[PDB]
RNA sequence: ACGAGAACAUACGUUCUUUGAACCAAGCUUCAACUCC
C-alpha cells in the first residue's frame, strides 16, 4: 500500500505523472547531493514563496 | 531678265510568329499545466 513499494520488486518500475507530485519530482539535481540538494531545495522554495 | 522655270523621296507594309515563372522543399524542432502555501 503505503509503507515502502520499493525493494519488493524493482520489477514493474515507477515513472511519476504529474498530479501534484511535489518539487523534488520536477527537479533533478541529484550527484553528488545529498543534503546540499535539501538546504538549497528548502531556501530556494522557502525564501521566495 | 540667275543652267534656268515648274516637281512632296513619295506610294503599299501589324515588331509579328512559337513559348506554363516553372522545378525540388512536413510550419517544423526541443516543451508534464505545473509549482508553492
Amino acid at each position: 500500500t503505503f509503507a515502502l513499494d520499493q525493494p519488493s520488486q524493482n520489477q514493474g518500475e515507477i515513472i511519476y505523472i504529474g498530479g501534484g507530485a511535489g518539487f523534488v519530482s520536477k527537479t533533478l539535481h541529484y550527484k553528488s547531493k545529498n543534503r546540499d540538494q535539501a538546504r538549497n531545495d528548502s531556501f530556494d522554495i522557502l525564501k521566495q514563496l
